[PDB]
Formats: structure tokens, sequence, C-alpha cells
């Protein structure tokens, strides 16, 4: 019971549900004899022979969707054999997040390779809405072709856009965005979140991320009828140097780059945090950089309030010999504009990743102060004259970005949303201020 695994268009090797159930992978000599050649996760580099590691498992397993219900979908939608990573992705692991395809052993491959199929404004709607008909990442049952996958919990969907056409892909054609809906969970501690309207407070974290020299994602607010969803261009998908071949850019996350498994995600469960991960920025190849845009995401988080960042929410391009690299930071959303007389206070927010305090870790988001922020950077050998001026721009900065932002908002944006967000990033920044 095989499950031929491709990277673009070159064979890697081939995944195998165990008779037990256990799971092993194998690197066809192909790609190990080869000089421009991968793995298919730093958690299982280049080998000859069969791999068994409780990683061979998990890496699969986060390349699925992070909630019950969609995976309870994803399974009565294609009958799948079971719920364990194997059999769910023996169906829609066509196209998924990063280079990897896996494709059934036995069903092998025709019909045009790059195909897909485009969408009148009347049918996108139902993509948009498709779990109103049990559907799993939105995959029109009409059809058969789409078999998306995509980790996360959010209700979302992945498209393939030519020019000015949205396109469902078929067969294994690569999808060029992620629209995600506003349904769905977040985090904290032993709670949950229902927060403004996802769309618009992602798009406007978005949008003060980029306009504070932050590098995340392109993304835009789109609408289908009654649906206003959210389309963010994907970072690891690039079209030939002249719009040739659309091809893929092998990608993974800080849970698989560890072989660590999907549960152990939080910190507070035994993830890693600032302190696992920077020691591990390290070794990536644009390190020197790599390591100093994180720092600066942390206050960027610190003062937004971004209580769902997460191992899961951070990746590494795996560059060609095993180096890698930091991604764009994907997934922004501020929990501050839930805050108020709905039971939850200021003091209540904790970040996922606590940083270098006075005991242990400090994560609640109305007690961090510069003098953590240092503590932390002393701590993790980041050079301090490197923080300060962090920790400094954004003194300058945030204040301005705020403004700069509530000019370039849409029509029908929630003026609400920038109420309840700008002025908690506000007075947070205050704490900046009075030391630089
Ligand atoms: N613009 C982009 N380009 C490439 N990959 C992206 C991306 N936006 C998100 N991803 C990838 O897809 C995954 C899930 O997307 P996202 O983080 O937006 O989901 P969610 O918002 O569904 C997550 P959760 O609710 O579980 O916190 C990420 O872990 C990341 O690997």
């Amino acid at each position: 019971p095989k499950l031929v695994t491709w990277m673009n268009n070159q064979r890697v090797g081939e995944l195998t549900k165990l008779a037990n159930g256990a799971h092993t992978f194998k690197y066809a000599p192909e790609w190990l004899a080869s000089r421009y050649a991968r793995p298919l996760s730093l958690s299982l580099p280049l080998q000859r022979g069969n791999i068994t590691s409780d990683a061979v498992f998990n890496f699969f397993d986060n390349l699925l969707p992070d909630s019950p219900i969609v995976r309870d979908r994803i399974v009565k939608r294609y009958h799948a054999k079971s719920r364990q990573p194997f059999d769910l992705l023996s169906e829609i692991g066509r196209d998924s997040v990063g280079a990897v395809t896996l494709i059934p052993e036995d069903e092998t491959v025709t019909h045009p390779i790059m195909a897909w199929e485009k969408l009148t404004e009347a049918r996108l709607e139902e993509v948009l809405t498709a779990y109103k008909a049990d559907i799993p990442l939105g995959m029109i049952r009409e059809e058969n072709d789409f078999r998306i996958s995509v980790a996360g919990a959010q209700e979302k969907t992945a498209l393939l856009r030519i020019g000015n056409d949205w396109c469902i892909p078929k067969g294994i054609t690569p999808t060029t965005h992620i629209i995600k809906l506003p349904i769905g969970e977040i985090r904290q501690p032993n709670a949950t979140l229902d927060l403004s309207q996802s769309v618009d407070n992602e798009y406007y974290c978005l949008l003060l991320a980029k306009e504070l020299g932050l590098n995340v994602p392109d993304a835009e607010i789109i609408k289908a009828g009654n649906v206003r969803a959210l389309a963010v261009e994907r970072f690891d998908r690039r079209w030939n140097a002249e719009r040739t071949v659309l091809l893929r850019l092998p990608q993974e996350d800080m849970c698989q780059t560890f072989g660590l498994p999907s549960s152990v995600k939080y910190e507070s469960d035994g993830g890693p945090g600032i302190a696992r991960i920077m020691a591990f920025l390290m070794g990536s190849s644009e390190a020197l950089k790599d390591r100093y845009d994180f720092m600066k995401f942390q206050v960027f988080q610190w003062l937004i309030g971004a209580t769902q960042g997460h191992a899961k929410n951070f990746s590494v391009f795996i560059q060609a010999g095993g180096s890698y690299r930091l991604t764009p930071f994907y997934d922004i959303i501020s929990a501050f504009p839930v805050l108020g007389g709905t039971g939850i206070h200021i003091s209540d927010l904790k970040l996922a990743m606590g940083l270098n305090a006075s005991k242990g870790k400090k994560t609640a988001i109305d007690k961090i102060y510069p003098r953590h922020f240092l503590a932390t950077a002393k701590v993790l050998r980041f050079p301090e004259v490197q923080m300060h001026e962090i920790l400094s721009d954004f003194a300058r900065m945030i204040p301005a970005a705020l403004d700069n932002v509530k000019t370039s908002l849409p029509t029908d944006f929630p003026e609400n949303v920038v109420t309840a967000v700008e002025s908690n990033v506000l007075r947070l920044h205050g704490r900046l201020s009075r030391e630089y």
C-alpha cells in the first residue's frame, strides 16, 4: 500500500501505510543520487533504506487540517479508509502546503498536467460556503478533481488564479491562494476564541505588518456575492521566469521542522519557544537577518496582541542541499477587538511563546515591558545593541503606522475593529516611548 511522493514534478520517494498502521517513507534512488536534491523534511534527512521515525508520521499528520470537523468532512467526502494521516492524504494529498505531492501507487497520471476550471461569480460563493454542504476545504462535489489540503483550523480553501479569473485546479495543478473564511477557533489558556470579523481583523493586521516594514504575505479582501472572504498570495508557489510552468516551493513549519507532533504545538504543552526556534535560526541561510526579523516580530505580536502565534505558525523554506531559511510571517490576528465587558480582560491575553522573565517565562501581554524583551535576547545571545534598535524603531514608527493604515482601509470595514486595536496597540506602545 504505497503513496508515491513527488516534489513538483520530480520523484522523491514513497510513503506507505504499514500493516499495523505505522508509516514508512523511503527516498527514491533517483532523488538520492542528485547534486540538487533536498529532503522531505529537516526531521528526516536524505538516507538510503526505509524510515520509521515517529517523525515520518508527524510530518504527514501536520499536512492535514487542525480541526476535527474539517477531517470529519474530508472522510465522508471521498470515503477515506480511515482518520490516520495516510488514508486521508491518499484522498486530498495532491496540492498541499509546500511542494510535497502524494499520489496513489496505482492510479497513475495521464491528463494534461496543469489543468483547472474557471469559476463563475455565482459558483465561487459555493466554494466559499461549502461548509453548508458538509464539504472540507471547499471542494465542490459535482467535479472530483479538487483534492487540496491545507493546515490550520480555520474554515479555508485554496484556489488557482489565472490572470483575472478564479480557477479550481485539477489533478495536480498547484493552487495560488488560500481563501480563509470567518469561522472557527483561536487560542489562549484553556480558552478558545470568537472575536471581531476574521477577514477585516486579519487584513488590518497584515496591513499594519506591511506598513511596519514587516515581511508578510500579499493579501486582499474579496467578495463573492454575500461572502466576504480573505485570499492570501501563497508564498510557496511561483511561476517560471516567464509564466510557463507553475512551480512549488518546498516548505515546512516549526512543528515538522523538529519532528514534533501537532499536539505538542503550544509551548505550554511542551512546544518550542523564542529560545528553541532562535537557537535553530543560527543555522539558517540568511541567519543574521532571520534572527533579526524574528525578534522584531515578537514585539509586533506583543503590540498587536497575537495570542495564537504558536509553533505551527512559523516555517522555513527547504533550500537545495538541505539548507533552510525563514519564510514570511503568515497568519496574523489581534485579540484586542475581543476585550471589554465581554468577560475578557487584557490581563487575560497571554502570548504563545513566553519571554525570558525574572522567573521562567512571562506571557500575559499586560505584563511585558522592554526589560523582558532584552532579557530575552540577552539569554539567547542575540546582540542587545540590536534589540534596542528594534524596540526603538517601534517607539517612533507605530504611532504613524496605525494612521497610514486608517487612510488605506476599505469602505465597509468595521470602524470598530480599528478602535479596539489602535487603542491597545497605543497603550502598549506607551511602555516603549517611556524608555526609548
Ligand atoms: N500566505 C501564505 N503562503 C504560504 N503558506 C501559508 C500562507 N498563509 C498560511 N500558510 C500555511 O498554511 C498554514 C495554515 O494557514 P493559517 O495559519 O492562515 O491558518 P488558520 O489561520 O487556519 C490557523 P490556526 O487557526 O490553526 O491558528 C500555515 O501553518 C502555513 O504553513
